[PDB]
Formats: structure tokens, C-alpha cells, sequence
């Protein structure tokens, strides 16, 4: 059997770019909870002992930006200089242009709202996992989630918030369909405290993190482990290392699989086609596979600023479709509503008070079962033949 | 003939994210010109009347960060509040952690330098253009370059620095090979002054920008034009609209084609595998096509922090290879040196004083003929059959 190697990575919630994604989305959730019609373009950056929130917000909400920044950093575990940021003592620069909505006298609907911007977005799904995501991505991501879980529940209390994971999967190509064979290489680089030796780190990473996440059927005697390969990782997060919102867009999506149109997600209100557009084409691709029309699917949509209808749509099944891609294109366009005002309503994205977007801003926007992830709910599609 | 629609976009040099890419790379070029061994991780952000440079630099160079920021903004055309930023009067926050190199007493080589970080990078090429790039991307990009050129040379002196472009191409799939048929839709949204009417804008965009860029063979009576579809665009750049380094990674690469591993380019010294890794796999994919082994090619490499040899390589020819992909993989691994210390030397990326990286930070890193773009030079490869 001829195989190939495909790699995906992940970063932990304490990675300084991901910290900025989560702060940007916590700000957005706090605006939506009071004012579902908030317009939010909230950018975060960070460096040693500093966070700055900036960009533009129109809302009726009353939001304590500084407090959201501090609460988000503290819940991640950034509780002191030693761990890489003191939530309680660090400089927080509040640099948002805040506006209340327009006040007007006399003088449209969701169907006719133009896109807020131009751009293009891709959706992907594959039958290789139950969540219809690529294995390389799913295992990298779940190793990062697991690190956060065993730190916080005290099973590995030596851990610190920052770190990175990476998984190389050996695949077979069955006529366009991706058949994962085995895990070829596992890389973990995790922040940690000064108590723990290199040998305790390696042992706890194998037993408490790798073994519970990666199915035994994919691991064998030839799988390569790199555990903290560059030595000690005591200093982390923003300390000596700048973060920005929107710098982990491939970890937020498909790990190198499918495609990306370039738009970041976090800190954007869900009327923005970069977010609502990407979410609906995930639901489309996922619904193409789950209904049995194909084993894999890629969908692109594109927009013009001020135009409601998409400029272009396309479907690619990598020759796995059981009916022609032109027909799947027709069924996608018939079943899904790509108009920006309608996508936000149909995926119920403005509904407040469940920390929905803060949930998406670590460990991926796709492949999760959480009921706030409305784009992960398969639409039944009619097809035949 | 069955066809499909594929969209790519571009943003102009005055777009506030792209402004941050260029400031980050101008800082890097100024460090390299004096000290080729500079370590540079220089992040830029911008909002109304402000730029901030931040991140981390170790160098022997003497660099005037504020002056680089002002000179870069001024050369773009940001000369007043009205145009969207005053290069001469705006706030510039210099927030870099600057270090001189380590001073040490007594006690390696390029072959053994470990990667500076983990990650994965993709290279793509296609025979559909002379520059072996996707047409959608090449036409979007060249419409943006043209806007900048007719502003600055005074042919359309009503233009302002900001703007966006987008091109939908109608393609045929010849057995894996992309055959562009026609341009389906052209979108231009350009900043402008208060003199010019909507009709003069539309007329000058068709005659001075579209007609010179897009070959007549691809344009017909059914091609859709969207010219400033959302009305007037007088305010632009950072004014009312935040920019960050590394937010246009798909415009920097392949416009949705091929794949992306997630790493931004700008503000990073070329020892960083995100940059040197991506550049060499562009040269690999481009060399696979140009030598005639395939019509299209995708190459992935991946790294572990502190490990010199890549964790994984793969080649995909989309079934256009004239010899098996496993054999092309073998010829790529034999001909190219993926070790981080060797890639920087082989592509001569530390050589200073030609504004090399500032050139890459607008209108794409790939498909340009400029001799500083060493990754665009095809390597002769031995193959046969
Ligand atoms: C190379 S430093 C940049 C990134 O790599 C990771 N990193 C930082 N320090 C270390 C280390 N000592 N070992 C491994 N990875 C690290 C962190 O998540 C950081 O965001
Ligand atoms: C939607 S505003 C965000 C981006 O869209 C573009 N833009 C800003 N104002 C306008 C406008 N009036 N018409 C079209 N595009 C715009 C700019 O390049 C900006 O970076
Ligand atoms: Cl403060
Ligand atoms: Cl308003
Ligand atoms: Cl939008
Ligand atoms: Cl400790
Ligand atoms: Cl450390
Ligand atoms: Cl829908
Ligand atoms: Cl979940
Ligand atoms: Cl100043
Ligand atoms: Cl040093
Ligand atoms: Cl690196
Ligand atoms: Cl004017
Ligand atoms: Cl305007
Ligand atoms: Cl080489
Ligand atoms: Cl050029
Ligand atoms: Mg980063
Ligand atoms: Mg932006």
C-alpha cells in the first residue's frame, strides 16, 4: 500500500495569539448578551505585561473591556509574572472606538442586506472521523484540549497555559477518500513549572495526554514522539512573545485541509460574512458528506460589499461524489441561503448569553458537538441516484 | 463543456492590514541591511491616528523604528488626516523589546540548526500562467498593483491608497489541470477623493485599470463588473479601521488555491521556517511544474522546534504528474535541502540593502520575476519516463 504523510498543528489557550482570539471573542459575547445587534470589530494584541484592545464597536451594551481582558487572562491561568502575564497587575490599554447607534428621524430587510465586505470562504468535510473533520487536525487539537484539562483538574499541576501540539498522519488515498492508517509522529511542546524534571514531563505527556487522546489502533512501535524537543519551556504566553487576533486561522479551521479564503473569525460580529459565510459553508460541506452524497467535499462562496447574493459558489467532492458535482452544486444552492442577513438568522448567531464565541476561540471553530455550534448541525438534503 | 467558478481577492498597499505587513518588513530590511544575522519578530498594528510597532529584535543594527514607520506610511500616500493617516503627525508607539547579541566567553553549523518553531508550510504551482500561479489570484493582484501605479504616476490622480479587488474565473478541469476559460466577475472597491463623480470612477477603472490588466481573450459581453458597489469610499486606511501584521496570508500566497499551513510572513527574519519553509516549497512546486513532471503540484513540509530535518514531506500533482507522485517526492527530497540553516543560505535570504522583504509585503510573495525573489528561480531537476 502507497501512503503519504500529512501534518496539522494546534496551539493551547495560553498561546499569546490564541489569548488575543479569546479576548476578542469574550468582548464580542459580552456585547451580544446585552445588544444582539452590536457591530463588533474588536482586535487584541499582547506583549510582555500588556494587552491592548482596539478596533470599532457600535452597541447599546455596557461592557467593561478592561474587566473582560483581566477575567479572560485569569481564567486561562495567567495569574503571575512567572507564568507569563499577571491578569491583575498587567497594563491593559483600552483603545476601542465605542459608538452608540445612529439617532435618526423617519427614513432594509435580511433578504436585501448587502455583504459588509468582499471576500471568499471555504467549507470542508471528510468521512474519516465521526465529527467529519481531518484526523491530523482533530488529534492535534484534542491533544491541546487535553493539556488544558489535565492542568486545570490538577492531574498534571506542573503544566502552564502555553504550548503547541502537532500530529503527522500516514494516509491512504482510496479514489479521493482519505483513509487514515496510523500516527507517524506526535510533537508536544508544553510550558511548565520549575519543580518537574524532563523525565516526569515525558512520562506524564505519554500516560496522561497522548494515550487517552490517540486511539491505540493508530499507535505502534514505529510512531515517533517529540516531547519538549527544544529543552525547558518555563516562560510562556505574552512574556518575550507578541500575540495578535487572527494569527491562527488554519488551526481555527481545517489544519491545512480543504482551503482558506483568508478572513479571521474572532472579534467579528456574526453578520460579517468572514464568520457567517465560513460557518454556513462548513454546514454545507458537512451536510453533503453526512447525507451520503460524497465522502469528502469542499465548498467556496464569495461576496461583494453591498451585494446580498454571492458572486460565486462551487463544490468539489475530490471525485468521491455518488452524483455529479454540478448536481451537488444545484442541491447546495437550493437548500442553503448564502445571503448575509439570512445566514445570521438561520444559524441563530446573534442569540446572547452562552459564551458561544469565546467557546470557538480555542481548539477550533469546527467539528465540536456543543449545541451553540449551530453550523455543525447537518441539514437533511434531498438527492437520489 | 462543464465549468466551475473560483474566486480570489487582493487588497491595495493602503489597506490597513497590508500597511502593517509593509511596516513590519521595512523594519526587517533595515535590520538586515546593517546586520544580516538579526533576529526579527516585528509586529505592527494601526488604528485612527496611530501605529504601534512591537515584538522582539536582537541585532547589532541601529534602526530608527519611528522613522521607518513614517517613511513607509508617507511613500504609500498617507500624507494627511483626509487620506486616512498623517505620516508626519500621527502617533507612533515604539514598543519593541530591542536586545544586542549575547556576550559570552568560549563555549552549531547550518546543517544542524534546529527549526526555530514547529509548523507546516505548503508550496503550489500551476501551468495556467507564465508565472505558474493561479489566474484568479494573478488578475486580482495585478488589478491592485495597477491601481497603485495609476494613482502615483498621476493618470488617475483622484485615487487614494486604500482599496480591494476580486476576480471570479470560470475554469475547465482537464484531468486535474486547471484551464482558465473566461473572467466571470470583476470587483473593484477603491478609495478616492471628493472631486471625482461615480461615472468618472467607473469609466477610469474600466479604461485605465481593467482593460490594461485583463487579457481581452478572457473578457466578453457577459463578464460582470462591480465598480465601487457600496457607494463612495473617501475615508480609508487606518481611519475608523484597525490593521495588524499577518492578516492577509492567503493574498500573500495562492488566493485560496493549494493550501496554507497558517504562518504569516512579514516582520519575520528569514531563518524562521514559516518564511524560509514556505519559500522553498514554492520553489519546489514551481520546479516540479517548470521541469515538465506535472501541470500542477502541491508540496507540504513540517518542522519540530529544535529539530533540523523536516518531520514530513508530501507531493500531490492532482493526477497531472507524468511520473508517480512517490517518485516526484523522492526527486524533491533529493534536490532540495529543507534544513532551516541551509534554506536561508541556499535562497540567499539574509543579503541586505535591496528592500527585498518590503517588496514581498504588497501584491504577493509568489509569481514575481524580481531577481531578489530567489524562490521564484526554477531548479533544474533530473527525472525521465
Ligand atoms: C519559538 S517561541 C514562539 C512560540 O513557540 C512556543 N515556545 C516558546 N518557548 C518555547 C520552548 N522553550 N520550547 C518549545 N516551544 C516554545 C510558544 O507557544 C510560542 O508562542
Ligand atoms: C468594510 S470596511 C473594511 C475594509 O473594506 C474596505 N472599505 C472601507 N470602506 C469602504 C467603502 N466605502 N467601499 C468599499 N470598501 C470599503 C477597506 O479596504 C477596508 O479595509
Ligand atoms: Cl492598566
Ligand atoms: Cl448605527
Ligand atoms: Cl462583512
Ligand atoms: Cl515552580
Ligand atoms: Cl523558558
Ligand atoms: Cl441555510
Ligand atoms: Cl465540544
Ligand atoms: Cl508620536
Ligand atoms: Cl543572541
Ligand atoms: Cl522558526
Ligand atoms: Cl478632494
Ligand atoms: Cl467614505
Ligand atoms: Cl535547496
Ligand atoms: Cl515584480
Ligand atoms: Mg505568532
Ligand atoms: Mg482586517
Amino acid at each position: 500500500m502507497e501512503t503519504f504523510l500529512f501534518t496539522s498543528e494546534s496551539v493551547n489557550e495560553g498561546h499569546p495569539d490564541k489569548l488575543c482570539d479569546q479576548i476578542s471573542d469574550a468582548v464580542l459575547d459580552a456585547c451580544l448578551e446585552q445588544d444582539p445587534d452590536s457591530k463588533v470589530a474588536c482586535e487584541t494584541c499582547t506583549k510582555t505585561n500588556m494587552v491592548m484592545v482596539f478596533g470599532e464597536i457600535t452597541t447599546k451594551a455596557t461592557v467593561d473591556y478592561e474587566k473582560i481582558v483581566r477575567d479572560t487572562c485569569r481564567a486561562i491561568g495567567f495569574v503571575s509574572d512567572d507564568v507569563g502575564l499577571d491578569a491583575d497587575k498587567c497594563k491593559v490599554l483600552v483603545n476601542i472606538e465605542q459608538q452608540s447607534p445612529d439617532i435618526a428621524q423617519g427614513v432594509k430587510c435580511p433578504e436585501e442586506i448587502g455583504a459588509g465586505d468582499q471576500g471568499h470562504m471555504f467549507g470542508y468535510a471528510t468521512d474519516e472521523t465521526p465529527e467529519l473533520m481531518p484526523l491530523s487536525h482533530v488529534l492535534a487539537t484534542k491533544l491541546g484540549a487535553r493539556l488544558t484539562e489535565v492542568r486545570k483538574n490538577g492531574t498534571c499541576a506542573w503544566l502552564r497555559p502555553d504550548g503547541k501540539t502537532q500530529v503527522t498522519v500516514e494516509y491512504y488515498n482510496d479514489k479521493g477518500a482519505m483513509v487514515p492508517i496510523r500516527v507517524h509522529t506526535v510533537l508536544i511542546s508544553t510550558q511548565h513549572d520549575e519543580t518537574v524534571t524532563n523525565d516526569e514531563i515525558a512520562r506524564d505527556l505519554k500516560e496522561h495526554v497522548i494515550k487517552p487522546v490517540i486511539p491505540e489502533k493508530y499507535l505502534d512501535e514505529k510512531t515517533i514522539f517529540h516531547l519538549n524537543p527544544s529543552g525547558r519551556f518555563v516562560i510562556g504566553g505574552p512574556h518575550g512573545d507578541a500575540g495578535l487576533t487572527g494569527r491562527k486561522i488554519i488551526i481555527d479551521t481545517y489544519g491545512g485541509w480543504g482551503a482558506h479564503g483568508g478572513g479571521a473569525f474572532s472579534g467579528k460580529d456574526p453578520t460579517k460574512v468572514d464568520r457567517s459565510g465560513a460557518y454556513i459553508v462548513r454546514q454545507a460541506a458537512k451536510s453533503v458528506v453526512a447525507n451520503g452524497m460524497a465522502r469528502r467535499a469542499l465548498v467556496q462562496v464569495s461576496y461583494a460589499i453591498g451585494v446580498p447574493e454571492p458572486l460565486s459558489v462551487f463544490v468539489d467532492t475530490y471525485e468521491t461524489g455518488l452524483i455529479p458535482d454540478k448536481e451537488i452544486l444545484k442541491i447546495v444552492k437550493e437548500s442553503f441561503d448564502f445571503r448575509p442577513g439570512m445566514m445570521t438568522i438561520n444559524l441563530d448567531l446573534k442569540r446572547g448569553g452562552n459564551g458561544r464565541f469565546l467557546k470557538t476561540a480555542a481548539y477550533g471553530h469546527f467539528g465540536r458537538d456543543d449545541p451553540d455550534f449551530t453550523w455543525e448541525v447537518v441539514k437533511p438534503l434531498k438527492w437520489d441516484k
